[PDB]
C-alpha cells in the first residue's frame, strides 16, 4: 500500500532535482521502487498513517543523502575493493564492492547475502545493483528492513535520528554534525511535503 502514501508524482519531485548528467537520472524509477517496496512486507505499511508517513520519508530522506539527490548510482571514486577475506561470503577476484544503488550498498558480506534475499549473485555480479533499476531499490529496502535497525527504530519511537544511528553510528554525537544536517535536512523537507509532522527524536 506504499504507493497510496508514495505517488508517482511524488517520486517525480524527487527525482527531479538530479542534474540531467546524473546516472541516477532514469535509473532511479518509481516502478522499481514500488517493486522494491512491495517485496518486503511492513515497509511503509507497519502502524498508523503518520507512522508510515514517517517510515517512507526516513527511508526517502537517507536515500537523497546516500545518492546527492538520486543522482549517484556508484561511490564516488572508490579508494578500495571493499573486500574482506571471509569463508561466509568469499570475495570474487576483480571485482568491486564499492557503494551501489540508493542506499550505497558496500562489502562482500552484504552484497552476499542482499544477493540471496533478492534472487541475484551478489559476489560475483555486484555490478547488478548499478545496472538492474528493481534490484537496485530492492537492496536499499532489503538493508532497511533486513539487515538494519532502520525499520525498528522508526516503528518503535527511535525517530529519525534512531534511523541515522543504524545506518552510520559514527555519525551521531557530534562524529560528523554535518552529514547528520543534511539527512535531517532531506527528512524534514520529505515530511513537509507528505504534510506529516516530523516526531521526535529528529536528530542525533
Amino acid at each position: 500500500s506504499v504507493g497510496g502514501i508514495i505517488s508517482q508524482s511524488f517520486f517525480n519531485g524527487l527525482a527531479g532535482g538530479a542534474a540531467s548528467s546524473c546516472e541516477g537520472k532514469g535509473f532511479y524509477t518509481y516502478n522499481a521502487f514500488i517493486a522494491a517496496a512491495n517485496a518486503y512486507s511492513g515497509f511503509g505499511t507497519t502502524g498508523s498513517n503518520d507512522v508510515k508517513k514517517r517510515e517512507l520519508a526516513a527511508f526517502f530522506a537517507n536515500v537523497m543523502h546516500e545518492t546527492g539527490g538520486l543522482c549517484y548510482i556508484n561511490e564516488k571514486n572508490p579508494p578500495i575493493n571493499y573486500c574482506q577475506s571471509s569463508s561466509t561470503w568469499p570475495c570474487t577476484s576483480g571485482k568491486s564492492y564499492h557503494g551501489r544503488g540508493p542506499l550505497q550498498l558496500s562489502w562482500n558480506y552484504n552484497y552476499g547475502a542482499a544477493g540471496k534475499s533478492i534472487g541475484f549473485d551478489g559476489l560475483n555480479n555486484p555490478e547488478k545493483v548499478g545496472q538492474d533499476s528493481t534490484i537496485s531499490f530492492k537492496t536499499a529496502v532489503w538493508f532497511w528492513m533486513k539487515n538494519s535497525n532502520c525499520h525498528s527504530a522508526i516503528t518503535s519511537g527511535q525517530g529519525f535520528g534512531g534511523t541515522i544511528k543504524a545506518i552510520n553510528s559514527m555519525e551521531c554525537n557530534g562524529g560528523n554534525s554535518g552529514e547528520v544536517s543534511s539527512r535531517v535536512n532531506y527528512y524534514k523537507k520529505i515530511c513537509s511535503q507528505l504534510g506529516v509532522d516530523p516526531g521526535a527524536n529528529v536528530s542525533c
